[PDB]
């Protein structure tokens, strides 16, 4: 089997990309962040607080024929930016752009913090790091690729996400027609539960790549670029005006700038992210004063190749017995 859907930027900034996601019989759609970093499939749902829901849809698993009560089981997670849900756990048919699951663990949300019920527009997420991360208590449940993965045509899913444009997410498949010249496949550490990889290195514009070991993961649930303090200031030291502000909680640049690319390496690879995509516009309305894409990991003790690195490039999440993680230029 394979599935195949869109996943669109929920603003003008591609702040987070939404997927299409039908559960329960019959099917109720809800758009969930797809989350690589993550492996809780939790939604919003008619359990959830009423005064934390502001416009999301939900997940009602009483009108679902399909839907049981997994007894027992809770879930808590919290999240790299202070972000925290929890809630029970049903289990219920879920379908992905024509890949279907039984048995999948939902994890229905009783509360969400504020962060959650001020973005209308993220029904939940849909976890796609390794299951040993999920939260559920007591009895730990597997993420939907882990789930499908026997039954998919290869054992793989891939992030195509799109700047400033809808993309896709492909499970069991490759489509060979979606990326330029050849994938470059690289190592993947699983042991804290991420697509962990180490890059080979970067670039700032049109300057000379320095060979460097960053290692970091591959976060489709993360906006923004984290790496080195290094990395980052030497970036930034290549526009005019751009600082690291404390009071805003990162570097910020003039709006008038325009941005040089930054190149990261992928074994003897190299993939480009352009100047434009590291823009993420003024720090408050109609201020000349821009958020910046690339921000340190000093602090977060991991490096992140959110978003901005990620739509720069087609990107294979390899579930084969030895996991590897597959890059190409688009
Ligand atoms: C409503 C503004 C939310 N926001 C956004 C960004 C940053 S980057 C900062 C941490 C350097 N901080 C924020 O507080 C990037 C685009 C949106």
């Amino acid at each position: 089997s394979t599935g195949s859907a869109t996943t669109t930027p929920i603003d003008s900034l591609d702040d987070a990309y939404i997927t299409p996601v039908q559960i329960g019989t019959p099917a109720q759609t809800l758009n969930l962040d797809f989350d690589t970093g993550s492996s809780d499939l939790w939604v919003f749902s008619s359990e959830t607080t009423a005064s934390e829901v502001d416009g999301q849809t939900i997940y009602t698993p009483s009108k679902s024929t399909t839907a049981k009560l997994l007894s027992g089981a809770t879930w808590s997670i919290s999240y790299g930016d202070g972000s925290s849900s929890s809630g029970d756990v049903y289990t219920d048919t879920v379908s992905v752009g024509g890949l279907t699951v039984t048995g999948q663990a939902v994890e229905s949300a009783k509360k969400v913090s504020s962060s959650f019920t001020e973005d209308s527009t993220i029904d939940g997420l849909l976890g796609l790091a390794f299951s040993t991360l999920n939260t559920v208590s007591p009895t730990q449940q597997k993420t939907f690729f882990d789930n499908a993965k026997a039954s998919l045509d290869s054992p793989v899913f891939t992030a195509d996400l799109g700047y400033h444009a809808p993309g896709t997410y492909n499970f069991g498949f490759i489509d060979t027609t979606a990326y330029t010249g050849s994938i470059t496949y690289t190592a993947v550490s699983t042991k804290q539960g991420f697509w962990e990889w180490t890059s080979t290195g970067y670039a700032v514009g049109s300057g000379t790549f320095k060979s460097t070991s960053i290692d970091g993961i591959a976060d489709t649930g993360t906006t923004l670029l984290y790496l080195p303090a290094t990395v980052v200031s030497a970036y930034w030291a290549q526009v005019s005006g751009a600082k690291s502000s404390s009071s805003v909680g990162g570097y910020v640049f003039p709006c008038s700038a325009t941005l040089p690319s930054f190149t990261f390496g992928v074994g003897s690879a190299r993939i480009v992210i352009p100047g434009d995509y590291i823009d993420f516009g003024p720090i408050s309305t109609g201020s000349s004063s821009c958020f910046g894409g690339i921000q340190s990991s000093a602090g977060i003790g991991i490096n992140i190749f959110g978003d901005v690195a990620l739509k720069a490039a087609f990107v294979v999440f390899n579930g084969a017995t030895t996991p590897t993680l597959g890059f190409a230029s688009k």
